[PDB]
């Protein structure tokens, strides 16, 4: 008895996001999604060590699902026979009966079909949440994603101007709890039902031993560093479901923030770090003004550099002497300089 | 030499809170209240853990207090000679002599009365802080708890609109120390005094046995839920004198939230998941939209599923299908489904 | 071709900040700063422990450099031939290059010349960053300092109304990771180089050993406690380079606070603790208006009393016994009261 257009939406890995419109004119629509669970192991950083996963569509995070304020979202979850266990799905979007998680759940050779309303504009988590100790072990062994929704005009500053994004990014970050044996080696494990013991272990002590940007240790890296342009004016989506998390863009600023993820609050501007509370999303807009290598880290700097937590983009284009110059290059210290002069020796 | 109408106040154990009005035409009142030091074991999680806990009225957390902008608060703290250490209170509400703290110092068997205006308007912590490392000791052994002071003209959304809440509940949350023997089972004591040098050496790896909301893991489930109706507007304020918490409503939102627990400032609205400092309360308005079980969590899921952090409010109503709705139940996946042609596989 | 008038500034040590003005009609300058790296060995608690330190100008945190909105800063970076490894700067208030870490590594016997441009208000974090692994470690080891950027006509309460402090404070707090020996004693090296192998392992686990304000434990209490005067507006700067703080005046309040520490951002008021995220600085203004000792604290009080977290200001003036008193002292809880008749009994 819901009569209104339905549109299939073909989702895609991240951290890109499927095509959308920012501001529309269409009327709500029910947008049709699908997602599939699929448990496997993957590896997690650049030494090579291996994890027993489990994922929404074969990726940490999920996919991101992009839908405006009034769209009704019709989800079809499916758990496959090669599967082991029971999964669900709660979005934070959504109201009532836990997010859907309690109408949601599957076991292996199922499927189920959820429809929720989008009556909430912002960028929320979504995740597994099978029912006690399975809800946090599903989420930290990779089950989670988000779901962005948008204002019908778009986003805008919070003081009646109109933002328009050229480029969009969902970096979605993990906190995992890998055992360890005897001699400090990473252990290995042939199914989850058997991690599960030793890494509960793990987590009880609240201290990752990795956090990763999509799904490893230097995956937007390299050759998978983020692109962009001076000029362009990119969001970036960050979510993180089960810890906390503090975004910077080294070299860069959060023009506009939107740091509980939420666009009926007017944005932060300027931001130098901003804050990611675990149990949620949060987005940045930045108009690149340098070009060059740029990383995008937690700034908890030993979670950064030695746990896995950079992203690296490559922005093209023409250098801006008058916003940062190197006036002289490195060069010996003067003989006649006196720096043994000065108020700390 | 103040001439103002006294109102002695009955407080009562959380998660209730004692009788108020919330917009007011009296003028401003000295209103009195007491507390009361126990030091008693208590159990604290669903195995029959016990522990040495310190209380203010023998509950954790101490009661909310409830008072209008302009009010004076007198207090009697009284120190039981069945007590076997010094304890004082401090107000994050009241100013000077930290917060009152170095007036309130009392040896068992002693009482004393402090007068505080509550000139800021808020939710506010209230602990114990002897001084040196008696001062964590005292706030993690369970004694704290909080006080709101609301504008006599209650509450509003910072554009000029009031707000009303049908309903209030305060959660406290605690984070614990129990110390563990080899075998790693957690250990017993027959005084606080015993406890001490065992407890310091957890407390300083930072990483809490055991978080709790009322004092111990399943307070606030089962037949303890919380309880409210389709339609109605909760206040709930939620402190935490000592680390950081991350509340969330499962299957709902936070409407109007003061996450930094504080008046004077216009509340975010529609949050997913919101965040208490350390050393602070929060307070959060929401209005139930659809019946059946909902849980409070801190968003960290392993403190939330594994560490106790969990209430329930159980919600009577009729379930709003627009919102949310189950499509179709589980079912086997079709054979003529095709989910290996898909991006990801 | 940067045609403007030069100006030196000297540097002081932290907690003072050197000269400046606040509201300016002074056109843009170039405002010229030096920075001299220093590594060496320093006193991080009151039991002696001592520390392998890399530091600018032989502080941790290093100075605070004040300038307004649009002045041009260059910064002299000299690592002295007695220093044993490259270092660098970058700057979260500067555009490109990784903040200018990309322009500025320099070996010992080395110096280099970057000018950047004060394009964004606020307080933010400098620090060294040589590149992976090193990153964390030299900041952990005191690399780091902040940088305030004014606004040309000073501060102002988001509403138009101007702001002024009378008094100026840098606190930088430091998190150190000390290695122990297998008794539990803190270790001791000759080199930083030495040191390194045995931090990283305490690094990782991510739990600090100590957490200080002015670089040791007790830095800012006893004589060197902060001085004010009942009716003084006091800024004070809180910076933290690589973990989450939550700052907290004993006795008093945050009346006008920045917590992400940018002044394009209206303040928010009347705050009881507030949260300087790790990788920022943050702003609160407050005017005393009781005289005593106050304690600056973060409000994890673990690590305010036992891992060195507390600072003291001592604050000259008249007690006001309107805002609060001492009704009755401390006296023996009469014969004829009944608190066995208490709902919690
Ligand atoms: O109190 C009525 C009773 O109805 C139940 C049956 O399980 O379901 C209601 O809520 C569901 C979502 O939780 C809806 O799918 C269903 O349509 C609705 O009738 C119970 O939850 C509840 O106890
Ligand atoms: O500098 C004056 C001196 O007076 C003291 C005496 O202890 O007390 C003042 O402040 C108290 C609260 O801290 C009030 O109870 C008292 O009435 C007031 O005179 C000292 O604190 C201070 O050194
Ligand atoms: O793409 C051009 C190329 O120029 C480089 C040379 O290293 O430098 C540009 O950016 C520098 C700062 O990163 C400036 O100092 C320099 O003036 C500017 O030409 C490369 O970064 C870049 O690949
Ligand atoms: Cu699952
Ligand atoms: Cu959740
Ligand atoms: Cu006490
Ligand atoms: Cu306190
Ligand atoms: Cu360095
Ligand atoms: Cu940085």
């Amino acid at each position: 008895d819901l009569k209104l257009p339905r549109q299939r939406v073909d989702l895609v890995a991240p951290p890109f996001v499927h095509v959308h419109e920012q501001a529309t004119k269409q009327g709500p629509k029910i947008m049709e999604f699908k997602l599939v669970v699929q448990e496997k192991k993957m590896v997690i950083d650049e030494k090579g060590t291996t994890f027993q996963a489990m994922t929404f569509n074969g990726s940490m995070p999920g996919p991101l699902m992009v839908v405006h304020e009034g769209d009704y979202v019709e989800v079809t979850l499916v758990n496959p026979a090669t599967n082991t266990m029971p999964h669900n799905i709660d979005f934070h979007s959504a109201t009532g009966a836990l997010g859907g998680g309690a109408l949601t759940l599957i076991n292996p050779g199922e499927q189920v079909v959820l429809r929720w309303k989008a009556t909430r504009t912002g960028v929320f988590v979504y995740h597994c949440a099978p029912g006690g100790p399975m809800i946090p072990w599903h989420v930290v062994s990779g089950m989670n994603g988000a779901v962005m929704v948008l204002p019908r005009d778009g986003l805008n500053d919070g003081h009646g101007h109109s933002l328009r994004y050229d480029r969009i990014y969902y970096i979605g970050e993990q906190d995992l709890y890998v055992p360890r044996d005897e001699k400090g080696n990473f252990k290995s494990y042939d199914s989850p039902g058997e991690a599960y013991s030793d890494t509960e272990e793990v987590m009880r002590k609240l201290t990752p031993t990795h956090v990763v940007f999509n799904g490893k240790a230097g995956a937007l890296t390299g050759k998978n560093a983020l692109n962009a342009n001076v000029g362009e004016n990119v969001l970036i989506v960050h979510s993180q479901a089960n810890r906390d998390s503090r975004p910077h863009l080294i070299g860069g600023h959060g023009d506009y923030v939107w740091e509980t993820g939420k666009f009926s609050n007017a944005p932060e501007t300027g931001l130098e770090t901003w804050f990611i509370r675990g149990g949620s999303a949060g987005a940045a807009l930045y108009k690149f003004l340098q070009p060059g290598i740029y990383a995008y880290v937690t700034h908890n700097l030993i979670e950064a550099a030695n746990l896995g937590a950079t992203a690296h983009f490559k922005v093209e284009g023409k250098w801006n002497d008058d916003l940062m110059t190197q006036v002289k290059a490195p060069a010996d210290i003067p003989t006649g300089s006196t720096n043994e002069n000065l108020y700390f020796q």
